[PDB]
C-alpha cells in the first residue's frame, strides 16, 4: 500500500485541477488522498511554497510532472 | 529566434525523462536544447535547486506543466 498527499494553497486553480486529475488513480489504488495547505501550515510554505501543488507518495515528493508539449510548441512557433 | 534550456541535477530520472519528452519539440523548431546542472553552479542551485527539472524558454521559467497520470498510476497500481 501507499499514502498520497497533495500540498496546495488558497486561490490555486492548478491545485484544484491536479486534485481532480489524480483522484481516480488514488481511488483505484484503494488509497484516501490527504490534503495540506501551505496557507494554514507555514512549515509547509517554507518547505514547498515555491512549487505548489506538490504530490507526496509515501511522504516523499513524487516526480509525476510532464511539460505540455503543445504549449511548448506554441511558445516556439511565436516570433 | 528562440532558446530552450533544461536545468537539471545529478541522479534525477525525472530530469532525464522530461529532457527526452521535450527533445523532439525543440528539434522540430530547429533549436538545439541546452542543459545546465545545479550541482556544477551554486547560483543556479540557489534559484532552481529544489524544483528541477526547470525549462527556460528565451531565458524565462516555462509554466505549462501537467500531471503525468500514467507515471502516478504506474507507481500506485503496479
Amino acid at each position: 500500500g501507499h499514502s498520497v498527499e497533495i500540498i496546495v494553497r488558497d486561490n490555486c486553480g492548478s491545485c484544484v485541477r491536479v486534485k481532480a486529475q489524480i483522484l481516480p488513480i488514488v481511488e483505484a489504488a484503494g488509497i484516501k488522498l490527504t490534503e495540506r495547505n501551505v496557507d494554514q501550515d507555514a512549515s509547509l510554505k517554507l518547505e514547498f511554497g515555491d512549487r505548489v501543488p506538490v504530490i507526496l507518495v509515501d511522504d516523499e515528493e513524487f516526480a509525476c510532472w510532464e511539460v505540455d508539449n503543445d504549449e511548448l510548441a506554441n511558445a516556439l512557433l511565436l516570433e
